[PDB]
């Protein structure tokens, strides 16, 4: 009884059928960061997925970056797009945006511990959005 | 309408009334990791304050911790104390695991971000638990 099992971190996401891969509440690169701050209060998310134009996954967009908005010295208002957060830190050019339902246990556990990251976004083949994993999700199966 | 109203970040947490002052899981230095994965699964928490032997605060225990104590490439079981994830990093001597009621929002959420933490444990006198304040608590003001 080791932890993690191995037979379960060799298996892949859709193996073990980990994620959310219905309702998920997304935003725009050109949503303004009062628009998230109102999803995040009423509708009781934590993270959201950030897409262009093209409907592809190019952030994701948190509580923590609304908090660290706050914190900045310098003057802000509401009405920001959600892609000033991109000053703070890239989950996108680091690697740590994204994962795929064949990708192993491993591989994403790795991946979110890597940048210390608390969900993924789960894209197809044109980096559209199909679902999120997040660490409750992994917790859920690891049980 | 500067983000964050001023007004606001000069008021203290009891002044705003943020944060959880009721029904707080938390578990103790002695306690096994299997406990901790159970409640947070079972019960649906995402940070658990750690106490020792005098009922005193000296950590947080959370899911990403779990997670982390998953990717460790050395063998472990679920059967080691929630203390081993010390070894990793120290809220307590970061200074970014307590706050206190009187505190501004402003030094709140600088200490939230200081260290990339989502909450804080509210404290006595004696360092022992009062409430909990998170992410989303210093949201539901925000608005
Ligand atoms: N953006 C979303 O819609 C979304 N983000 C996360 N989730 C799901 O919400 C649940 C709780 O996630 P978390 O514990 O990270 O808040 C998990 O099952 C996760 O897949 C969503 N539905
Ligand atoms: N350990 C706990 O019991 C606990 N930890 C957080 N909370 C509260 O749960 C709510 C959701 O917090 P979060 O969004 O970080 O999961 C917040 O109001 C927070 O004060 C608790 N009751």
């Amino acid at each position: 009884h080791e932890f993690p099992k191995p037979e379960f971190m060799s298996k892949s996401l859709e193996e073990l059928q980990i994620g959310t891969y219905a309702n998920i509440a997304m935003v725009r690169t050109t949503t303004p960061v009062y628009v998230a701050l109102g999803i995040f209060v009423q509708h009781r998310v934590s993270a959201l997925p950030v897409v262009d134009e093209k409907g592809r996954v190019v952030d994701i967009y948190s509580k923590f970056d609304v908090i660290n908005l706050a914190a900045e010295k310098t003057y802000n208002n509401l009405d920001v797009s959600v892609t000033k957060a991109l000053q703070h830190r890239s989950h996108y050019f680091e690697g740590v945006l994204k994962c795929y339902l064949h990708e192993t246990l491993e591989t994403i556990i790795n991946r979110l511990v890597e940048a210390e990251v608390h969900r993924l976004v789960v894209v197809d083949e044109n980096d559209v959005v199909k679902g999120i994993v997040s660490l409750s999700d992994i917790l859920q199966a690891l049980v």
